[PDB]
């Protein structure tokens, strides 16, 4: 966040409507808030807005400002779970990091142990937030969330950020969440939902209803890397988010330490206890595997160092000792030396960061769709950047499994890019104050900028509409506006993109109808263009639409026929006037 929010070209020096923005409501349904991060600061708030219709819960150690408005609790199952505590107090962390994401106030030399050094914010720093506490250790919930939802709707909120969701896909005829952001939707308040943390699999994304605005987890350029250097000399590049000193240990294999009753078949692993807790004592134990902190406690107690490895490595955690996943071969690589010279030595570095180019790719996590309720109603819709992401951390809530006197963690999921798209449509709500929740989610969507398909094949089953542009958004020219009033053909919904599920290898064709409204003051004409593969044969009719001003509407049907062989095909649209530029992706699938 001390560098995210610059790769998406959203300077410190963005324009502001500083006096709408200080008047709108951002409610956050996630773990709570903790008050006293830098992020909430109040310093020069005016008092809250008028028409504000919210409480705060202080009867247990918590207090509102006028910063965070607002602050209420739901468990109305059965009690507290334990390790949890009464009132809006986020303990888990997870919250107060989604909130300062998207609405955390300036807050300079942010870092974690030095690490992403830099000035963390939110993309709207000066919104109240109102925080609307429903998950616990116990979990989150349906009563919970439409209870909040109920709360956020008349308490006065402008918009939501949901940070929560992954039930399995096939669950979504019994999902809550839809049945709060729809009351939501009715009442002119749109919702940021992350997809989920279960791809990459062609069919794990859970946020599937359609005025839900779905968001993926891409990369950033910056990336945590964590060196390590054996005894021979020779250097190895792993992931990992190393807090801990440089420091030099002795090295061990899983497989030639085994605890009693365990075979070196499951040793190399080192885990589940099968590793002699005596003969790893004060060295850096190399394991043919990746697990998160329990697993350290757990099998590795003693230990001083750990080397995993994976084949995935586009994303760091961070762990309770001086740790970094190594690529498969590297780690071969470190086992020979160990039989080498019989007595090894690596030496840990605290990690760097170098600069991937090829960024934004959505993440190997990132829930993908297509939609398992209609692969008409392509999902996700856009991405944002969830991959270490550093902001706001309560001091009590540990980091990467024990404690660091810290007040900013680094994490990455869905729900750290949701907080993202909340922020940037929080910001082009506060320039179009009168849009609809659809409204503002076409803008972000005919306004993102097109991923690569080569580096993600899924295409827009990964990164939906492409990654956000927070100053295009702005003026999108023209919007695919809706309303509940629309989700009583799917392929005649007014989606700001385009689906199709087809079979292989089967001559098709079919239309689609679409209604443009115009949201800029000046007329103009906006030729079609489109692009499509080969394979497909794609027009438009109008080819052609003016607009004498602002509220026209026009409309227009898109054909396509043809016949796919692969699993997924993509084309776009495009209605670009000179000034303004509206694309729409259209995806065929095979399933
Ligand atoms: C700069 O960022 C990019 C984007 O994340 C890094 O590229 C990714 O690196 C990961 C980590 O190893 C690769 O993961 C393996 O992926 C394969 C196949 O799945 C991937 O590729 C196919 C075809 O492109 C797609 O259909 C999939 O959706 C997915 O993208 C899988 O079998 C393995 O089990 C791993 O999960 C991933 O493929 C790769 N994606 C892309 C777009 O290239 C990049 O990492 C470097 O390049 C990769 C290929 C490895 O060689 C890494 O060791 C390199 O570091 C990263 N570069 C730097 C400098 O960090
Ligand atoms: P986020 O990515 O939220 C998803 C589980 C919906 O989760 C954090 C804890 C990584």
């Amino acid at each position: 966040t001390t560098r995210s929010w610059d790769f998406l070209g959203f300077p410190l020096t963005v324009p502001r409507r500083s006096q709408v923005e200080s008047n709108i409501v951002v409610g956050v349904l996630d773990t709570g808030i903790w008050p006293e991060s830098p992020s909430f600061d109040d310093e020069g708030f005016s008092p809250p807005p008028p028409k504000w219709k919210g409480t705060c819960e202080t009867s247990n150690n918590f207090r509102c400002n006028r910063k965070i408005i607002g602050a209420r609790s739901y468990h109305i199952g059965r009690p507290i779970s334990p390790g949890d505590v009464n009132g809006p107090r986020d303990t888990n962390g997870h919250g107060t990091h989604t909130a300062s994401t998207a609405a955390g106030g300036l807050v300079s030399q942010a870092n974690l142990y030095g690490l992403g050094l830099g000035t963390a914010r939110g993309g709207v720093p000066l919104a109240r937030i109102a925080a609307y506490k429903v998950c616990w250790n116990d979990g989150c919930s349906d009563t919970d969330i439409l209870a909040a939802y109920d709360d956020a709707i008349a308490d006065g909120v402008d918009i939501i950020s949901l940070s929560v969701g992954g039930a399995n896909p096939r669950h979504y005829f019994v999902d809550a969440i839809a049945i709060g952001s729809f009351h939501a939707v009715e009442r002119g308040i749109l919702t940021s939902n992350s997809a989920g943390n279960g791809g990459p699999n062609f069919f794990t994304t859970a946020s599937l209803s359609p005025w839900l605005l779905s968001v993926a987890a891409s990369t950033m350029d910056r990336k945590f890397v964590t060196q390590v250097q054996i005894g021979n000399g020779q250097s190895f590049q792993g992931v990992s988010i190393n807090t801990f000193d440089n420091q030099y240990y002795p090295l061990v294999s899983g497989r030639d330490i085994p605890n009693t009753g365990f075979d070196k078949s499951t040793s190399r692993f080192c885990t589940d206890k099968s590793v002699n807790p005596n003969l790893l004592k004060g060295k850096i134990v190399v394991c043919e595997a990746s697990f998160g902190p329990h697993e350290f406690f757990k099998s590795l107690d003693g230990a001083a160092g750990v080397l995993m490895t994976s084949n995935t490595r586009d994303y760091a955690d961070s762990y309770p000792l001086p740790s970094s996943v190594l690529d498969p071969n590297d780690l071969l690589a470190t086992l020979r030396y160990i039989y080498s010279i019989r007595s090894p030595g690596a030496t840990i570095f605290k990690s760097t960061t170098i600069l991937n180019a090829s960024a934004p790719v959505v993440v190997s996590f990132s829930s993908r769709g297509p939609n398992r309720a209609t692969k008409d109603v392509i999902k996700p819709d856009i991405s944002g950047p969830g991959v270490e992401i550093l902001a706001a951390w309560p001091s009590v809530a540990p980091v990467g499994g024990i404690r660091r006197n810290t007040l900013f963690n680094i994490i990455s999921g869905t729900s750290m890019s949701c907080p993202h798209i909340t922020g940037i449509a929080t910001y082009v709500k506060t320039y179009n104050p009168t849009w609809s929740p659809a409204a503002i989610k076409s803008a972000l969507m005919t306004t993102a900028s097109p991923m690569n398909a080569r580096f993600n094949p899924q295409a827009e089953f990964a990164y939906g509409s492409g990654h956000v542009n927070p100053l295009k958004a702005v003026r999108p020219g023209l919007v695919y506006d809706a309303n509940e009033s629309d989700y009583v053909r799917v392929w005649d919904l007014n989606y700001p993109s385009f689906g199709l599920s087809v079979s292989p290898s089967q001559t098709f064709n079919q239309y689609f109808n679409r209604t443009l409204t115009s949201v800029a003051p000046q007329a103009s004409t906006y030729r079609a263009m489109i692009s499509a593969p080969q394979g497909l044969t794609i027009s438009v009719n109008p080819n052609v639409l003016s607009f004498n001003g602002l509220g026209d509407r026009k409309s227009f049907t898109l054909t396509v026929r043809g016949s796919i062989k692969g699993f997924v095909v993509s084309a776009s649209l495009v209605w670009s006037d000179g000034v303004h530029y509206v694309r729409s992706p259209i995806t065929i699938t095979s399933l």
